[PDB]
């Protein structure tokens, strides 16, 4: 029963020494314009990337304006538009045509299909198109009629569109507006009690109020549904940044448990008064569970919790030595780290996918909350600062974290704003460049 | 900024050297007998002291139990039964003069009240109640009209039951029924557009096929969503059991990473004729990245999944040492191990709680599947069956887990039937008493 030990990641596997060599889910939104179709679409595929299952937007809307001259007006969209509509319906048909070979030639897992597909005729033809190709169909329905949330939509993300370019905002609400009301004669809801008893979705109802959810045929459904019951559009400021320098920061060691140094404790101090002039109505503080990040914590006069989840990547058995010893003592090792940052996983230790796994809790917490202050580790803040920026795989090992510097994000329109806001303490650098 | 790091768990705290010294939720059962009120009320009960929240079910029928001779009939529930509604109102309130002092009183942290609550008016009574205790409220309310469904309940859990034993079963089904409809005529269900519209609530239609879920407040809302989308009642079998034999085992040495012995494979060679002969349409295996547990797997020549959630407790400092070795080198440790078996953790290292964080993604993917063989290590497997057969903490590092044994879960009315299976080869006993 013969097994061998893979040298990057550290799985073991079955010597089989002419070597010879859970379908996809289609995402489909439904619902008016202006519902937060794309911000709930553009969310969930951050997410599943980075919890690893590979997932691509597709919004009909980027292949009209790839095959349409220039922004006219809503004239575009009324239903007596007979070209307009032939127009349409073949980007539709083309973002079909990719979204068929993202998910049965480039093996992606998930596709969002970003459109109105608000007639039932229309979910007929994707449902079609889901049986043929042997692809799940899940379905996510924003139903919202308050005028306010219309607005409110319209004025964050749709006015400084593209399409709007030539156009003062008075003129491009009005024209918006009106556009909406193109698609509201045919508007079909989902209905579970009626022509949709047999669709696996979710209904989302008043910006998540409330929710109706029917058929959910496995994890990667219930887990979008748990996600979605966790964000929310209030808006907040998450704010992150690495314990002060610690002793074996100032000998240039990696792991340990080390303490802050002197500047770590002057750093501690200045972050302090840096949240105290944010002047912040309330605010969580996080810290892991080692001596470094806990310390930097009690500078706040604030209370604060630790999460085991937060802990520096396990170095293995590299843990407590330099990055010199390292080259020295394995070289086979620090060539495969560099090699593939992200995979590579420490002897008895850990891999920066190991962390997004660890992670994934600390995120759907930060989702759920309001301000925080997440006092961390650098591989474990790149993580992080990965799923909040959208950044890769391929890029996450190598982000920049500096010590003594506070990274301010605020979520925005499609994402997030990132200030950085260093606090005039020096430290070591402990970054490596990307190699 | 000095700090202290504690012996046990091992968590750094503040040196503060006369020393001085999330509201509780209330979960309400809504809705007509035989509709698995009791079932979802133990099962959330098990799930959330599992992952640490402590919770206990007060359920109205034991209270009329304790206050009420032996079980007549179903004239007992008749509407016009005024002596009857008295005393059962009295249980009810006893029901909750025991919740307020669980949860204000005892730190309880959740009170699943397990009644009918049919009527609107009950509703406002609990409802009132929480407030003046500063509770949140929660109702999770189970409807389902098929007679299938209930004569399936009636039969599996109610006629077995304390108040029929004086019974043939053809009479106490007969007498069950016609106390259903005591409540129907005055039944009203929750409705979310209407009278409810700011209930905190999860409406679970036909055995999980839909639900309407309102108003969610908080993580744990979330994650009992999260949990009642993925458990399900169709029947299965949960296997568990750990590697066959190792080099460690037989040099009685901890953690490692080290393949079977000779015995080892004999077991897994044994654990496949086991296997086919259990004669399972499907069935999946999981194991976890160690080799042992892979190595098994490979003996079954079936297809199989490898998590490192699954991995043996981490020894720290104490890996690859002998018990004696451990008591010889660190007896501060050994000591403090022994009398807080769940909550010591190794330095640098883990411990039962740990795993219990890192182990809930599996109890949630046990809940979601039907046939599983789990491959795993003699803590991991603890655990696991702490959550199945619902032990306490004080007593699951004390669970006793022989190698090559084979241990088989039948979930069943009100918990699980639990068969052992000795594959008939030998091993040594990596056991120590209950110490
Ligand atoms: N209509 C509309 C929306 C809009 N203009 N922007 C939106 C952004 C998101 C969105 O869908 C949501 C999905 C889930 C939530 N989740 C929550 O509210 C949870 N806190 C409830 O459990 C909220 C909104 C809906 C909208
Ligand atoms: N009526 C009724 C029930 C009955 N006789 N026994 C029950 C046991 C549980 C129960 O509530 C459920 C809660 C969640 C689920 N979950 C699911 O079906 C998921 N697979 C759906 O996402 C199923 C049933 C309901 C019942
Ligand atoms: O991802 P790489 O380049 O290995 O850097 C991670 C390193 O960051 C460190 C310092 O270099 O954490 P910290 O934020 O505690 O200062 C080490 O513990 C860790 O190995
Ligand atoms: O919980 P305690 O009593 O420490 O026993 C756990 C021990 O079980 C072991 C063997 O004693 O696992 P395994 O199932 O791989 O045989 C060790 O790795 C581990 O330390």
């Amino acid at each position: 029963l013969e097994l061998t030990q893979s040298r990057v990641q550290k799985i073991w596997v079955p010597v089989d020494h002419l070597p010879r060599s859970n379908s996809p889910t289609v995402i489909v939104m439904v619902g008016l314009p202006a519902r937060g179709k794309t911000y709930i679409s553009k969310k969930l595929t951050r997410y599943l990337n980075w919890i690893g299952v590979p997932t691509k937007v597709f919004n009909v809307g980027e292949y009209r304006r790839e095959a349409v001259k220039q922004y006219s007006s809503y004239n575009f969209f009324r239903p007596d538009n007979e070209e307009a509509m032939k127009v349409r319906k073949q980007c539709a048909l083309a973002a079909l045509r990719d979204v068929k070979s993202y998910l049965a030639k480039e093996g992606g897992q998930i596709a969002v299909f970003d459109a109105t597909n608000t007639t039932r005729e229309r979910r007929h033809m994707i449902l079609h198109f889901a049986k043929e190709n042997d692809f799940k169909a899940f379905f996510i329905e924003s139903v919202c009629d308050d005028p306010t949330v219309v607005a409110s939509n319209i004025m964050e993300v749709k006015i400084s569109s593209p399409d709007y370019k030539d156009c003062n905002s008075a003129e491009a609400m009005d024209d918006f507006m009106k556009r909406i009301s193109c698609y509201e004669a045919s508007y079909q809801p989902l209905d579970p009690d009626k022509c949709d008893r047999d669709l696996s979705l979710i209904k989302v109802i008043d910006v998540g109020r409330r929710f109706l959810v029917n058929r959910v045929q496995d994890h990667i459904q219930s887990r979008i549904v748990y996600y979605l019951m966790n964000i929310h559009v209030q808006p907040r400021t998450i704010y992150l940044c690495r314990h002060g320098e610690n002793e074996h920061n100032l000998q240039g060691r990696i792991g340990g448990d080390s303490g802050l140094s002197s500047r770590g404790k002057k750093f501690a101090s200045a972050l302090s008064k840096f949240v105290e002039e944010q002047n912040l109505k309330d605010l969580r503080v996080w810290t892991s569970q080692l001596k470094s990040t806990i310390q930097t914590a009690e500078a706040l006069r604030l209370p604060y919790e630790q999460w085991k989840a937060l802990n520096e990547i396990d170095a293995g058995v590299c843990e407590e030595l330099t990055y010199e010893e390292i080259r020295d003592t394995y070289p086979e090792e620090y060539a495969l780290r560099e090699q593939d940052k992200y995979y590579y996983r420490y002897p008895t230790g850990e891999s920066y996918q190991d962390l997004v796994q660890r992670l994934e809790p600390v995120i759907m917490e930060l989702e759920r909350q309001e301000n925080v202050l997440v006092i961390c580790h650098q591989a474990v803040l790149r993580c992080l600062l990965a799923y909040f920026l959208d950044k890769s795989a391929e890029e996450m090992p190598y982000l920049k974290c500096p010590l003594h510097t506070v990274l301010k994000l605020t979520p925005v329109a499609y994402g997030c704003r990132v200030e950085s806001i260093y606090l005039n303490v020096e430290s070591v650098c402990t970054h490596r460049e990307r190699s």
